[PDB]
């Protein structure tokens, strides 16, 4: 079971630092964890390879987070009955963006794929397919529960709505969360608790932390508050502004969680 | 007056071949011809710079062509007269539902005219552009300095050459899509003498069955066209990925164009 980094950059992709995208990986089986631009040559240069991508989770919608989507989806199927689904994890709106943009392209993908679709609520930013709501009890969203894993997700606070997702071995515990300042309630500390990985963004440094909180950014003080509250054992910070052990992300590092 | 290749690979982006885009420089004035995935990056690797790009020109509307511009827009508007952006419909809505859906708000102000296209050209505030029945080319822009127009190709969806002219005459650059030919007499006028002429070169002459049946050329159905257009150079590019003077194109190629 491991995690490999694709793009450790804020905002945008750049020659050192790619958009946002992690692999998590089992026993071939492999999860991606957002896909901004450039993450299908991102790919190409790690040892993954995009046609081993089963499910795919996008924290939110602003574009170094999905914008390489139908160029990842196109690729997979240029590529390539593959039986199953491709299952696609994401907030409101993104069934239609990719429906629209494959129409747009006349691209008939070869294999099927299913868009479910996480409801936000407005208290996250400043004042066939699913779609997936809050239990209010819980303070999260089942994504899936099967025999191998429990994957849920939790609001986070950033400029639009975001999401932290939650993987459970049926065992480890691996959380990964998306551009924040905060959680929503107690939403992170239940869910994150005692996470054998935990992938925090920490965009500026602590020196910043006016102007990161302004745009709904945390810095590596934040970051390391929230593990600290949440007993995660392995802290790993990405999504760097562009130029308990504490790993600093960068493009193709891979950190496997034993067993 | 330069030429700078960006990405020089079909279908999609690669590592060692980008997806499509090619910059024209004049005077510090730079105008993008297409905006496959990674564009804005390869930009950054480049000696350009994407805050000066005023206007961009898109071929046809498949991916590898267009799936990097609503990235290179953030990055520009993030890093930064309005830029002109023309293209076949159904890019101006593409544009605006996907900037909205990432809640981006621009500083630049932009406008897409949009080509219309002919249904011969495949197997069976912004302008609206029709074909002109008289010339057989669309009228983009005719000022003291330059007249560009596009022109029709005949591709697996319709898509588009762009011929720009400078005023002395002076110097003509002729860069055509994705095509297996031309449709009808626009095109051969429209590119007559050109200077520079960029053509596709998916793959090579022995593949040139497959290469129709994609609506593409070889480099042998290229050479006739520039033969046949009397152009003083041919720059071949779209080349397949690895998964009469004529030069190969190479990404961060570098074409000068004397007067
Ligand atoms: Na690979
Ligand atoms: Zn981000
Ligand atoms: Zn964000
Ligand atoms: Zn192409
Ligand atoms: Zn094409």
């Amino acid at each position: 079971m491991d995690v490999t980094f694709l793009g450790t950059g804020a905002a945008y992709p750049s020659p050192t630092r790619g958009a946002s995208a992690v692999v998590l990986r089992c026993e071939g089986e492999c999860w991606l964890f957002d896909c901004g631009e450039g993450t299908q040559t991102q790919l190409m240069k790690s040892q993954l390879k995009a046609g081993r991508i089963t499910k795919i989770f996008i924290t939110h919608l602003h574009g170094d987070h999905f914008f390489g989507l139908p160029g990842l989806l196109c690729t997979i199927s240029l590529q390539s009955v593959s039986k199953q689904p491709i299952e696609i994890y994401g907030p409101v709106g993104l069934r239609d963006f990719i429906w629209r943009t494959m129409e747009l392209s006349h691209t008939e993908l070869v294999f099927h794929y299913v868009v479910h679709e996480l409801v936000p609520t407005a208290d996250q930013c400043p004042a066939q397919g699913r779609t997936i709501l809050l239990d209010s009890e819980e303070n999260s969203y089942l994504l899936f529960d099967d025999e191998q894993f429990v994957v849920k997700a939790f609001r986070l606070f950033h400029r639009i709505p975001s999401f932290g997702f939650s993987v459970v071995e049926k065992g480890r515990k691996i959380c990964i969360l998306g551009d924040c300042s905060g959680v929503v309630g107690d939403g992170g500390v239940k869910l994150c608790f005692e996470a054998d990985l935990l992938i925090h963004e920490a965009t500026l440094d602590d020196a910043q932390m006016d102007k990161a909180k302004e745009h709904g950014h945390s810095t590596p003080q934040m970051a390391a508050t929230f593990a600290k509250l949440c007993r995660a054992k392995r802290l790993v910070l990405t999504h760097f502004s562009q130029r308990q052990e504490v790993t600093l992300a960068e493009d193709f590092m891979v950190i496997s969680i034993p067993i």
